């Protein structure tokens, strides 16, 4: 059995084992780093029976539950949140803070965040690009998520810039084992004192829904309020952060792509769906866990034993997407989803917002530096260690 993680091909592409194993051996086995087995599905059809299984477990205390390093199975010992429920406590959970994520609660949520992403570009423009190129990741990727997240959860303005940068220690590759977590206690205990406040106060925010809603009524305790607000900023900040440079990326590798949507910012949209797909940003999400035994294709999974479900696979999966590794914004959409997002009862709560939050940036972005081009070759873009998640590490450009 090959041990899993799988390593990228290459900066922007997925391990190449998927497209043989997709071929040859769809539902297979694979070592983890503890020396335990676990299969691995890679076909659409299939991932997205793994996640909507009723015979399929998410609780991470559950032996059998593929952790795919040994900080992972020390993270599995904390109290958990609904990311780690089965229903139905899931719903029961989740519930509570998904009307800000509502299809509806995103669109009143666009003058704002439309806002956010002009006044960072107008700094970014301030800031210039004379003495050389600048880093699109700190000055532009970074920021925009952060603060709007933040903005959500009820963090005062003037503190947005300190605890953005706070976050970003925490999976910052160059953090001690140290560092990451004095950052996670600051942040931890940050959002503990705005519980505080919100609870004596309450404004028109996540956190002050959840005190009034659910901490007062003795719905769920303080602590509990604290562990759901960092589970919404931590969750996918980085992700978000990723995909904006991966989608700046894209479009400098595919000038075509970007000549479309120079001459037609309204095409963000339909770039935003491909750039879900082609860029899975978060491929290693979708584990369970066996309750019972269960038949995958040619397979069978006994109970007790453990399951990832590759999603990045399953969006490059010929059966469902025609030229899966060609990037095309004018590509023509199957009935089958794209599981950039996941899939089920689990799939993203945020998946409205994050998609909003591309769709604005990737409508402005080029209005506004209409000749921004990355100042490195292509060829020479800081990826993420292939043994990871795709993304980039810093992005420098001129515009
Ligand atoms: C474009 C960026 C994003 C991507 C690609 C992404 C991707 C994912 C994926 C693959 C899952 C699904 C796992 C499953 O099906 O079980 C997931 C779950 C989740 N994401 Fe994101 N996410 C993004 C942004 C966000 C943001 C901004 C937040 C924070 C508000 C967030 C919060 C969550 C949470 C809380 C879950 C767990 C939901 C549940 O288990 O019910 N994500 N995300």
């Amino acid at each position: 059995a090959p041990s899993f993680p799988f390593s990228r091909a290459s900066g922007p592409e997925p391990p190449a084992e998927f497209a043989k194993l997709r071929a040859t051996n769809p539902v297979s086995q694979v070592k983890l780093f503890d020396g335990s087995l676990a299969w691995l599905v890679t076909k659409h059809k299939d991932v997205c029976f793994v996640a909507t299984s009723e015979k399929l477990s998410k609780v991470r205390t559950r032996q059998g539950f593929p952790e795919l390093s040994a900080s992972g199975k020390q993270a599995a010992k904390a109290k958990p949140t609904f990311v780690d429920m089965d229903p139905p406590e899931h719903m029961h959970q989740r519930s509570m803070v998904e009307p800000t994520f509502t299809p509806e609660a995103v669109k009143n949520l666009q003058p704002y965040i439309q806002r956010t992403v002009d006044d960072l570009l107008e700094q970014m423009k301030q800031k210039g690009c004379a003495n050389g190129p600048v880093d699109l990741v700190k000055e532009f990727a970074l920021p925009v998520p952060s603060y709007i997240i933040y903005t959500l959860l009820g963090v005062p303005f003037n503190d947005l810039e300190y605890l953005t940068q706070q976050n970003a220690i925490r999976t910052n590759g160059s953090s001690t084992a140290r560092e990451a977590s004095a950052a996670n206690q600051e942040l931890l205990d940050y959002l503990a004192i705005l519980v505080e406040q919100r609870l004596v106060e309450p404004k028109d925010d996540i956190i002050s829904k959840l005190c009034t809603e659910q901490v007062k009524p003795g719905n769920i305790d303080k602590s509990d309020a604290v562990q759901i607000a960092f589970l919404l900023l931590v969750a996918g900040n980085a992700t978000m952060v990723n995909m904006i440079a991966l989608g700046v990326a894209t479009l400098a590798q595919h000038p075509d792509q970007l000549a479309q949507l120079k001459a037609n910012p309204s095409l963000a949209p339909q770039f935003v769906e491909e750039l879900c797909r082609y860029h899975t940003a978060s491929a290693l999400a979708i584990k369970r866990t066996a309750k019972e035994d269960v038949m995958i294709g040619d397979k069978l999974v006994r109970a007790n034993e453990g399951i990832i479900a590759s999603n990045q696979s399953a969006n490059r999966d010929e059966e469902v997407f025609e030229n899966p590794d060609e990037f095309n914004m004018n590509r023509k959409w199957p009935p089958q989803d794209p599981l950039g997002f996941g899939f089920g009862d689990h799939r993203c709560i945020a998946e409205h917002l994050a998609k909003a939050e591309l769709t604005t940036v990737f409508s402005t972005l080029y209005q506004k530096f209409p000749d921004l081009k990355v100042a490195v070759p292509l060829g020479k873009i800081n990826y993420t260690p292939l043994n990871r998640d795709v993304g980039i590490v810093d992005l420098p450009v001129i515009f």
